[PDB]
């Protein structure tokens, strides 16, 4: 599985948003919420499909993401999952918004997929 060159860049991405430097805002996002561990109510009442960085590293390993939109479009779902579940003033949100200023900045400087 050989990506193209903008699916390449958004790994790279992947990994630095996922990367320790960042780790105190991106702990809460590296693998699938887990309702019973973390005690929570009403989840897949709100949240329809649930997404964090640890499947988003292996669908785009695989090949699922045909275009860097279809894997920005599930990096947005992770966050606003977060948002719409938990409140916009919520730690987890507020993090949460941190990450994806971080994010949003480097996918901008993504080359076209068909580069
Ligand atoms: C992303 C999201 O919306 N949620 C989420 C997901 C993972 C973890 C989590 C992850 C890892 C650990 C750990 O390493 O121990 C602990 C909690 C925690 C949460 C959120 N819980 C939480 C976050 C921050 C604070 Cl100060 C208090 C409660 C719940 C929410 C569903």
């Amino acid at each position: 599985l050989r990506l193209s060159e903008a699916l390449k860049a958004c790994s790279n991405i992947l990994k630095d948003i996922s990367s320790q430097r960042y780790r105190d805002l991106n702990h809460f996002f590296l693998k699938p919420v887990d309702v019973v561990a973390l005690g929570l109510h009403d989840y897949y009442d709100v949240v329809k499909k649930a997404m964090d960085l640890s499947t988003i590293k292996t669908k785009l390993e695989s090949g699922q993401y045909h275009t860097k939109y279809d894997f920005a479009d599930d990096v947005r779902l992770m966050f606003n999952n977060c948002y719409k579940y938990n409140g916009e003033d919520s730690e987890v949100a507020r993090v949460g918004k941190q990450l994806q200023a971080i994010f949003d900045e480097n996918f901008a400087k993504v080359p076209d997929d068909e580069s």
